[PDB]
């Protein structure tokens, strides 16, 4: 119950998750990301959600390309976050089409401030929030930056996390500033907030 024991535990957790996505099979991605979302588009809240926040997803994480043309293609408006290192926030903004996008290093994609507009957390309907591992309880480790955390303290709008069922553990060793999502939905089926 020292501190170093709990941070310690969520880089262990973080690390062994991350290595387990990274050794998924092409197959085993490309099925699992094509049946996660299938029972995404079925989920009311998507249905309902005009305006949906998402991120590009990387490397094996749950595919979230396909999901922004979808949601295009539903005439819904779709917003990515930018991230701005120095203050840990980020902003959320309009996309209609992969151009407005850049690489701001190696793999990670952004939309470009001078092409894209901002759009207010109270604007935004749902938020398909990204992750590492979680529990059945909506609990969460991310990649570490604490960008979620403290965005979803002023985030009012409905939340979810995509994840395959590998994702979910048994525990993670929450903090004060640790924000729960309200719903997970995974191949085998969803957790939900009741
Ligand atoms: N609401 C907040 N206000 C201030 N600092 C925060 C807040 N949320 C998280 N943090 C900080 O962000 C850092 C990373 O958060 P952590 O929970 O460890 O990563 P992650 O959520 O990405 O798995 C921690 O050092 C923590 O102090
Ligand atoms: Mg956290």
């Amino acid at each position: 119950h020292h501190h170093h024991h709990v941070r310690e535990e969520k880089l262990r957790l973080r690390k062994q998750i991350i290595e387990h996505m990274n050794s998924l099979s092409k197959e085993r991605y490309t099925t699992l990301s094509e049946q996660i979302v299938f029972s995404l588009y079925e989920q009311k809240e998507w249905a309902e959600a005009k305006t949906i926040g998402i991120t590009l997803s990387m490397e094996n994480e749950v595919n979230t390309y396909p999901i922004i043309e979808k949601a295009w293609k539903e005439g819904k408006r779709v917003v990515v976050p930018k991230c701005n290192k120095e203050t840990r926030t980020m902003s959320f903004r309009q996309i209609s089409n992969f151009d407005q996008l850049e690489t701001v290093y190696m793999n990670l994609r952004e939309p470009i401030p001078a092409l894209t507009e901002e759009v207010n957390a109270d604007e935004i309907d749902l938020q398909i929030v990204p992750g590492v591992a979680y529990t059945e309880r909506g609990e969460r480790i991310g990649y570490g930056g604490g960008y979620y955390d403290r965005y979803l303290v002023h985030y009012k709008g409905k939340t979810l996390s995509l994840a395959y069922s590998f994702q979910m553990v048994e525990h993670i060793p929450v903090e004060p500033f640790d924000k729960n999502v309200e719903k997970i939905i995974t191949e085998k089926g969803t957790m939900v907030k009741n």
